């Protein structure tokens, strides 16, 4: 049978590119949304039309709270209830936004910010590994993690923090089969709010290119994590930056 | 006039013999503390015997919660009411437990991230609003890319410890205020571990086969708060003995 | 036309590996060699028997002196004259052995394991490049740089030379559309075994060359296309293991 | 009796530095030098003045050559033939110029000066510093920049790339004869003399900590406590002294 992937926060831009990946390279896929209900149909529906009964989505909010945990397992069981195995986790769905050290409150900024980007990573993981071939996890990084933007330290900690899970995961894991990676983008997708001239001002910082990653380009990094071309590596974590974090100030 | 320090975890230690090694240099402290309250009062009243007024305590639990922000503003407010200024800010403070991926979890992501990673935010927050050579120092971990098994979440406490450290250092240089790391490896064996496991642990160190006091530790605090390191600025001071270049 | 790649100790072990999957991507293949021009011959044939002129052989001393140059250029110039172009450098050769900071000629020292390591895929480098589609080069690293082996200062600092370099021509060389990247094995072919093996996290699956090449077939793929400066560790976790 | 320490390229700039703060401390000096002579006698007689016999010079090129093991277990011995015993080797001199990868010196040339300098003296020092073997230790000047380089500089960031693997071999292999292996990363600190001003002021504006350079001085406090007994428990480790410069994105 076909294996089975859960992507969170897959209904548009990076984990949308990897969720549509996956599924062709013969993933059935359970697509994770928080908010973006219409676009994570409308790809299930895109997905059904070419097989059917190969994807589902699965609703969840990431943010940390005391039914965190629940949620997580909800999300495997999700992939379990729908195609009987969980093959694959990617751990995308991932708030951005600054918090500033100096002049929502502060602990629903680090609700929301470690635990997209670090606890609901963590808690997924222990669910994936208790409910268990060619089995693993990728996280999706941050290449610039260590030359991080300005006011951003609540989103970097909980980059940082994933880095840590990659690595404690893949030690813990390996002796259960389970392989666990990183892909760390540097700039792909820029930010829908953010206006041409700043988007202009990244993208000439790139060497290769001076041009942003597509989507497609990430998710070929995690198409070679999760492949049988893989199944030495676990606890890597791959630049896919075009060299922005070699660029000096 | 005399600078003040914020120890957080100062009771007993490695953060005893921060605070204790502050005061000699001639700073005033708080010692916070959370259940060791005999040993906080011990601390400040060898203290205030050596020199009059020099100490306090502050009593706070670290873990993550809706009240931690208003508790780490407290800590940042005991200083200047006992002492009229908070020149150095030391993130000692940390809950270390394994967590195998294989109290409840949302506990202890509150207890391990609060403490390792979260309180010193909040703390570093309320340093900077409140603002001579201002400086922050987070007691980090060498070993924090060779993790212990089953530790996850503690490791990732201090992995994002170190992403405060840098992106803190980033924003606040331009207030003057200077934020870097102290890494041990291994210093105080936990109190509980047998003799024979002591030894294991000691017997891996390249550097004299033994743990690093807890002055050896405070020395390097010392030097990233003193005018000798006024241009560094996030920074990790590896204290580890070799430990952390050994391979498997 | 079919691309081309040139791959250093190309004759055994990782490189022969590497060089077998570059052919059957459906590279032309130049296989450098050092001693070992019996297998570097009898690998050509095996490649050549499946495709016609599809595999050529190169000697050359990658030792530092002042002829290691000119020997770096002719290895570029060999793939240009076999296949016309050259799209892939694989720089794989390398001496691995102890160099003990107290008690061959400590220079000759020098000159094998940072020449071979470090100081010939510069050259190398230098020699692709202004010689010049999916250009890159693949350096190989060694996944234990930050935790090294007891008494092997030598080889440490050459392998720590050969991430700089991977780094600098990636900046250097991104304008001219050449990647520059590294795999970064562990523990692959062996030269105590047992002992090594039971470390290893991901330990249950032998190590394997075939593991390395098929991260650097990846690497130099159009599915790594936007990927340069980027050093994957292929070790089973290994590196993340304490003492 | 007063410890000695040998410091490599201390005529000028940062060595200078280094050498003054380590006499400063009470340390008798080395001050190597290759065609800065004036400048390091110059020195040596600063130092004698404020105490006697406390600072001898020592003239080597540390190009890479067949005879730059004999150079660098000379530059040791000059520390014991002057002051009976060795503490402390700091090892500061370095060549720093571009090596373009595509298109005066050779390039074996280069590589010879931009390595040997940067990573075979030092090793080969690390080694005779052992061999002719309290509180001793060696610091390595390396470069917190190392990861983020400068377009054109390839053999200069190999060098520095060697050197922290040399500082991490060293520290390992060294620890079991009490000897502690440590480095001092600068970001920006002196500017290159050839360098205009407005070049300078381009460099300073990128720094966090106070948009300027490291003095020398600053370098230097890195080095005297990396070597003093409040490091005592410390190595294998490289000390940023860059003001945030390492941190700050293109
Ligand atoms: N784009 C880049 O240049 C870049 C650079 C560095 C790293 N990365 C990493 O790559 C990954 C993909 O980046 P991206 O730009 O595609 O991300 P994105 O568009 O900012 O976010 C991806 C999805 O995360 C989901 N999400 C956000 N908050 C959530 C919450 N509270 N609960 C559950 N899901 C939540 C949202 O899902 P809904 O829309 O359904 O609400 C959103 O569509 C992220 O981990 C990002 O940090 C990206
Ligand atoms: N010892 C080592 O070998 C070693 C190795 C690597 C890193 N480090 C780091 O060095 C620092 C000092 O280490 P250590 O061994 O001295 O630490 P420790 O004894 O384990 O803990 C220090 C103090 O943390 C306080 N703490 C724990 N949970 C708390 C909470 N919920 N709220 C507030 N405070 C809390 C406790 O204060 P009370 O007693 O008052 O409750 C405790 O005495 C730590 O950050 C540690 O991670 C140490
Ligand atoms: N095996 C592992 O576990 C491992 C681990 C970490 C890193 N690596 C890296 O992976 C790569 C391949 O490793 P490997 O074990 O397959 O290497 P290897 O067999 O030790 O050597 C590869 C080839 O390098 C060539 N070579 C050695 N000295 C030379 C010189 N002076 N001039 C020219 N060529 C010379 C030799 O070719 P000839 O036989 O033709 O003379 C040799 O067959 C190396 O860069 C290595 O450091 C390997
Ligand atoms: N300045 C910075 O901002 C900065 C930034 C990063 C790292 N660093 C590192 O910090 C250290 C000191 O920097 P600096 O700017 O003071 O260095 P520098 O002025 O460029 O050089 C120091 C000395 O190196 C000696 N040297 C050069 N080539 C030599 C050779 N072939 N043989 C022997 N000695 C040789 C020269 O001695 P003579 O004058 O006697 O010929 C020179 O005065 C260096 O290791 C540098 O890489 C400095
Ligand atoms: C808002 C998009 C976004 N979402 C997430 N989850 N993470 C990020 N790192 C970014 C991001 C992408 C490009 C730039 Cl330039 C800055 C931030
Ligand atoms: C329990 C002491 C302790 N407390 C904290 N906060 N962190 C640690 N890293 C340790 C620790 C020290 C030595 C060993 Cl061997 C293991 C763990
Ligand atoms: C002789 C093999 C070899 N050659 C080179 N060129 N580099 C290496 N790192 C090794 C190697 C492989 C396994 C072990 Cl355990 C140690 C060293
Ligand atoms: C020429 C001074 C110099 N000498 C050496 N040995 N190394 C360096 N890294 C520099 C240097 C200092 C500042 C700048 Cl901006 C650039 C280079």
């Amino acid at each position: 049978e076909a294996p089975a992937a859960v992507v969170t926060g897959a209904a548009k831009r990076i984990g949308r590119a990897i969720a549509v990946k996956l599924h062709q390279t013969g993933y059935r896929v359970v697509i994770h949304y928080h908010n973006s209900a219409e676009a994570a149909v409308s790809l299930a529906d895109e997905l059904n039309k070419e097989r059917s009964n190969t994807a589902v989505v699965c609703q969840a909010d990431l943010t940390n709270s005391n039914v965190l945990p629940a949620s997580c397992e909800e999300i495997i069981n999700s992939c379990f209830r729908a195609f009987g195995r969980c093959d694959v986790l990617v751990n995308n769905a991932s708030a951005f936004y600054p918090t500033p050290l100096v002049q929502k409150t502060v602990e629903t900024q680090v609700a929301e910010l470690i635990g997209t980007n670090a606890i609901a990573p963590f808690l997924l993981t222990m669910s994936f590994a208790q409910r268990q071939s060619n089995l693993s996890i990728v996280n999706l990084c941050d290449a610039m993690v260590d030359q991080p933007c300005m006011a951003f330290s609540l989103y970097n900690m909980g980059k940082h923090a994933l880095v840590g899970l990659t690595q404690s995961a893949a030690l813990e894991l390996a002796p259960y089969g389970i392989r666990v990676n990183g892909v760390a983008p540097g700039v792909s997708l820029l930010p829908v709010a953010m206006g041409e001239e700043e988007k202009d001002k990244w993208r000439r910082k790139v060497p290769l290119g001076r041009r942003e990653a597509s989507a497609e380009q990430i998710a070929d990094a995690v198409i070679f994590l999760v492949s049988g071309s893989a199944q030495y590596i676990t606890g890597s974590i791959i630049k896919v930056d075009g060299g922005l974090s070699l660029v000096h100030a």
